[PDB]
Order: C-alpha cells, then structure tokens, then sequence
C-alpha cells in the first residue's frame, strides 16, 4: 500500500507515522492533541449566573467567559443589575483552588461545537502554588434599554484565600443600574498537557 | 508493518486508528476536525468597508474582525470617519440571517495562513431560529492624526427576528470626526461542527 | 486490515489517508498543521519588562501578551509605572523587523502546555513590506493599590524605523502614577504557513 501525507512510511523499520508540525500539534499519552488548544469556561447558553452584591439585597445576572489562549486567560463578563444604585457593588466569583470549579454558580467547559466538554477547569487557575497579585480598573459605560447612563469604571482583583481563587469585581455607579460589559487578561502557569 | 503513536494498530480486529484527545479533536462526517477551532470573518487586508451614517452625507472607512472561539464572537471595529460632527452617528452592519454573509460590504473567512477559506460564515450568527435583541455601550476615544479629540461612547445593538442579522453601532461625538477603535463580545448558539 | 475514521483506504490506488476538514486543519511540507493556530508572544511569567519614559527618570514594569488568531493580533499590556506625573509618558517597544524578536526586553513564544516553543515570532509583524501607520487611542483607568485615580487615555502607534517594528504607547496622566492595563487589535499580513 501507499501512505498519503501527512501519513508517512519508514522503510527502514516498516513503521507508519503521522507527520505533524510540533509547535501546533503534539502527542500526549499516545494520542494526538494541540499545543495551544482553545478552552472556554463559561456560563451556559441562556443560563446567566445569579450574583449578589455582598450582604445587600441587590442581585444581578452575569454571563461569563474565561478563554484560554496559550497560557493567557481572556476574562469577559456581562452584568445586568436589577437595582438602580449609587455606590460601589462587589461582584465576587470563587473557584476551587485545585480543580478550578466555579463555587459561585454554574459554569462549564464548552466546545465550539456548542457541546459541554468533560474537562476539569484547572486551566483558569493563575498558579499551582496558590498565590497571585493582579489588580486594575477598566473603563465601563452603564446603560439601560439602549440609553446612555454613565461613563464610569469597574475594578478587578485576583487573589487566593483559604486555598481558593477569587476574581473580585467592583463597579461604581451613580443613580443607575450596573449594566455593563468588561473584559481583561491575566496569565496562567498551569499547563494544558 | 508497525504504527507509531498517535496511530494505533489493533491486531484483535486488524484495524488501524488515530488516537486523539476528544476535548480538543473530533470527527466530523468521517474527517478530523477541532473541538474549538478559531475562525475569523473580516474585511480583507487593506480593503476597509465603506459605511454611511444613515441618510446623512457622512461616511467612514471600517476594518472589521469577528473572531470566533468556542461559542463566543469577539467583534472588533476600526472606524475612520471623515466628517467633523456633533451628534450621534449610526453605523449599521447587515448579515444574511441564515448564512451570515455580510451584505453591507465585502468580508471573508480568513485562515491563519493568510488565505481565504471556503466556509459559510454562520458562526457569527447569534441564533438560527430564536429572535434576539441585545444592546450595550463601550467607552471610546476619538482621535485624529495621533492627537486626542474626545473621550466618549459607542453603543452596540444585535437585532434578529428571522430575517437578516443586524449589528447597529451608534457613536456620539462633539465637534470631532468619529475615528475610534471598539470591541465587544457576544455569544453564538451556532455550533461549529 | 480495516481503517477507522478519520483514516480511510482508497481501494483503487492502494493508498491510506488521513481525512481532515480543510478549513480547520491542513498539510504543509507533508506535515499536519492547523489552519488558524493560536500563537502567543509574551513576557515570561513573573518576568516583566523594564521600560523608561523616553529620556525622563521615570520607569515602569510591563507584562505584555501578543495573541495571534487567524491573521489578527490582540496586544495586551499591563503597565505599572513608578513615578507620579502630570503629562504624557512615552513607552516604546522595539521588535526586529525581519524576525519579530523583541529588542527592548525578553519575550518568548509560549504554548498552551506552558513550554516555550522554538518558533520565530514573525507572526506579530504587521506588514511584510515595512510600511504601516496604524494609530489610535484607548480609554484607560489609572489606579494604585486597588484605589481609583483617573479616567484617561493612552495612544498606540505601529510604525517602522530603520528597518525595525515599533509599538509606541503614550499614556496621559494628571497627578497619578501611570498604572493601567490596555488592549488593542491589529492585523498581520504575515501568513503562518
Ligand atoms: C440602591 C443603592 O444606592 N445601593 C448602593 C449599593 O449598590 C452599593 O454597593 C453601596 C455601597 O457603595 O451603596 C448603596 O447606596
Ligand atoms: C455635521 C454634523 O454635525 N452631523 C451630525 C451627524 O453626525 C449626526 O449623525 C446627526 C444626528 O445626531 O446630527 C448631525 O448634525
Ligand atoms: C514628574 C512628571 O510630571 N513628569 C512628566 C512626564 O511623566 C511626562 O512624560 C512629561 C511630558 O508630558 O511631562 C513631565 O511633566
């Protein structure tokens, strides 16, 4: 028989092989995998996460995507608060510091096929040694039903406590509902192998 | 003959197979594919789209990239307006509601190779058979020739009711040209299979 | 013997093949590769680059990621300035115009596995023929130790000078340290082949 590329036949030892570009593809436990696969940990379709502003009776819906490109994580959140507010709201997400599972609400690893993947979400975790400093602010615009309300900001802060990973967001509003989209990037040293 | 990993020969049923990591690779109609491929639907290299501000005699050039990963679309637009304006401009993009093809201007599915891909861009559509309306605002900075002009805002709006798919952007300016970059994210329930 | 999908045997030319979806995977030089692979050029984990505000005695630490998907680059920077300032600071990154290698400080092509890849970072270069003038502004928020300081802006400019590729960023502050994260997107006409 013949082998068409990318299959090749080594006459020197009667071996059929798959040739692949190693920076892009790899072998892991005898199976073909990607060097830099895209993995997304997200809230499901039509299932936003319910969040509470600390101890207040102020709630919001949040759609969340955490996207792994190489070793970077792109974090996106879309928040729809139900209370008009003047102050700073704290929207806190907790994740198991070993497995990555979201403790705050329902998230899942989702393929581009639209199907849930049976994958433990360690890939969102910054460090295997459970320490991290990262904080900053992003500019945001709050609106409601297509109407501009306020140009303001939202902080983000990555921490560990009690061995779990926290992403704490804080939005500042003046007489408007916290309804906004914000994203930022961070780095993971957890390898996908 | 022999097989080297990730290929595998089964002497039991005399079958040669490819072993692959299922959360990263898959089979689609007998062919190897990715579980989470990156696709980009964009204006061609150095071929910005012409956009008209409603019925006004006011135009802009636009470079657009719509980057699909997992089930998320990252929309990025580079708008270069030509008329100094005070008011709100409306930039409307229209896409075929079934195929995703841009009707407002020329866009192509572009691989990392730099080659156009022969792919129907259904992966930018938010849904196939569910009416959709989603709006938000992002902060922007208008500039001209490297010089700051105004910190302001642009709304985005996704509309669909089983005709065409619309992305409607509204920039608000005060005595400057609408010249800005802006991105936002949205979900597509169209699986890539 | 039998072949299991995605392997197939053409009874006719006695050839065994790997079937694959061409918009997702491809063959280059007889080797399997991706059509739109993810590559990331970045500062090493916990090894920020040292930058200077032009000739002033004002410095910043910078974490940088340059994410290539399709032909688009997502540039992200986390700038941690050390000196309170009122004015506009200039932060300049310089890259070899042929190979893409960062000349300002150490950066590396990092796979999803957490391993450095042996690849030339040409995939960050905007134009093959060394003529480009992409510039714009992004809104940013300066903070310190998790406290808000200022809503402001930062320009970006992609140029070539003396055969090398420059990304020049200019942050404008009023009585605060230049401490912010910012991102922007641009197009690379260098195909990954
Ligand atoms: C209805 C209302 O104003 N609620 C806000 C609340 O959103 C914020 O978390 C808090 C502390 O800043 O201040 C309250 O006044
Ligand atoms: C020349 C000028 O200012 N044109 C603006 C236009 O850009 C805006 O779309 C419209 C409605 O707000 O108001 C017009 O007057
Ligand atoms: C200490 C201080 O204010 N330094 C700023 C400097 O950051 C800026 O690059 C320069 C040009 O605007 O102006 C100086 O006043």
């Amino acid at each position: 028989f013949f082998t068409a590329a990318p299959l090749s036949y080594n006459t020197g030892n009667s071996t059929i092989s798959l040739d692949y570009r190693s920076p892009q593809l790899r072998v892991s436990g005898g199976a073909l995998a990607l060097t830099s696969p895209v993995f997304v940990y997200q809230t499901p379709f039509n299932t936003p996460m319910r969040l509470r502003n600390g101890t207040y009776n102020e709630y919001a819906d949040a759609h969340i995507q955490m996207v792994r490109f190489g070793t970077t994580v792109l974090f996106n959140i879309d928040v729809t608060g139900e209370t008009n507010a003047t102050g700073t709201q704290t929207w806190e997400l907790q994740f198991d510091g070993t497995l990555g599972s979201c403790l705050t609400g329902r998230m899942q690893v989702m393929g581009g096929t639209g199907e849930e993947l049976d994958v433990t979400p360690t890939f969102i975790l910054p460090t295997s040694d459970k320490s991290v400093y990262k904080q900053g602010f992003m500019p945001i615009v709050c609106s409601e039903n297509g109407e501009f309300k306020q140009s303001t900001y939202c902080s983000y802060a990555l921490t560990y406590r009690l061995g779990n990973f926290y992403i704490t967001l804080k939005s500042t509003t003046s007489g408007c509902k916290p309804i906004f989209q914000m994203s930022f990037m961070y780095e993971s040293q957890i390898g996908i192998v």
